[PDB]
């Protein structure tokens, strides 16, 4: 058995040169395995085939399911005899010992991971898979293609922009320093979070997101919006309450048409190089509708 070491989040991993089958816990390593000709053997898709993004999904073909990422089913991951197992080093520090029994293990970033930490997990699957020239080939598509859309993209910049998600009768922000936060960043987006707005509204945060009520909404005030939520659905009942509130209208993104819902699958959770490429698609398309 000849192995390639490669560094994950733990130290070093021995993988070994045969490996082919393999069993992923996040929707963004699935994606990583499209991209390099890999089919996993099994995905930990929540039991819902829609949350692995449709381009993706059907490069893949059949697999099997693991069950949910929160708590992989490991006697399904078991019987599978899997070469390899990609898991979340934020998600799975609790199985990785029962893991590593199973298989050969990488323990990578993507659910605690921003756009640049994702990218280097592909990268490090990439070695792992001795295929570091295809990811290098299709990393260079990746980044030609995002500056493509970003070029694209005719929305003013100066207008500072708020990504975020539905909760608690307000918003939860992704800061600047999210995933999501640092892509609009790399397509050359304001966050309205600035590092300063997050210094003083820190009492707020809830891990990695800031809950912001409508009366701190209106305080920051950005020019823009994008919420995320699943189906990219605006008729929620939590959302609605939101909707119908005094401070909402009121606010400079809400009375311009500057507020965009997206789908929350494909904008948050799946954090690969085909969703962040649809998520530039989608903001040039947006941007070029009649202006109104
Ligand atoms: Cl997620």
């Amino acid at each position: 058995a000849s192995t390639i070491s490669v560094k994950d989040e733990n130290g070093t991993v021995k993988v070994p040169k045969d490996a082919k089958r393999i069993v992923v816990l996040e929707y963004s390593f699935a994606d990583a395995l499209a991209a390099l000709d890999v089919k996993p053997v099994g995905i930990a898709d929540d039991g819902k085939k829609k949350r692995i993004i449709k381009p993706v999904r059907e490069k893949i073909g059949d697999y099997t399911s693991v069950g949910t990422r929160k708590q992989p089913n490991l006697e399904e991951i078991s019987k599978l005899k899997p070469d390899l197992i990609i898991a979340d080093s934020s998600r799975h520090k609790g199985i990785n010992k029962e893991l590593n029994k199973i298989a050969p293990t990488l323990s990578l970033k993507s659910f605690d991971g921003d756009y640049k930490q994702n990218i280097n997990s592909f990268k490090t699957i990439a070695k792992a898979l001795n295929k570091e020239k295809e990811g290098e080939k299709r990393l260079a598509e990746h980044d030609k293609l995002i500056n493509k859309y970003k070029d694209e993209i005719k929305f003013d910049r100066n207008q500072k922009v708020l990504p975020a998600v539905v909760a608690k009768a307000g918003l939860l922000a992704h800061p600047n320093y999210s995933y999501v936060g640092q892509f609009l960043n790399e397509l050359g987006f304001k966050n309205a979070l600035s590092d300063d707005v997050t210094k003083g509204l820190s009492k707020y945060l809830k891990g990695p997101y800031l809950q912001l009520d409508t009366e701190h909404l209106a305080d920051l005030n950005p020019e823009r919006m994008i919420i995320m939520t699943d189906h990219a659905k605006k008729d929620s009942a939590e959302f609605k309450k939101l909707q119908e509130d005094a401070t909402w209208k009121k606010l400079n993104a809400v009375k311009n048409n500057r507020v965009d819902i997206v789908d929350r699958d494909v904008w948050a959770r799946s954090r690969g190089l085909i969703s962040s490429e649809e998520m530039a698609k989608e903001l040039v398309e947006l941007s070029k509708k009649e202006q109104k």
